[PDB]
């Protein structure tokens, strides 16, 4: 068992911080959710 990821645990994975916001950019150079967001796929895909 080296399971990593699911694809409705990704969905549960921040979600709408990874879809819905882009498109409204008063927010995501707000920084609310989407730095942090963002920051967090860096962290954890930028080694794969």
């Amino acid at each position: 068992v080296s399971g990593f990821a699911d694809l409705d645990a990704f969905q549960q994975w921040f979600g709408r911080p990874v879809d819905k916001i882009i498109e409204t950019g008063q927010n995501f150079g707000q920084d609310k959710e989407t730095k942090k967001t963002v920051a967090k796929l860096h962290q954890v895909l930028r080694p794969y």
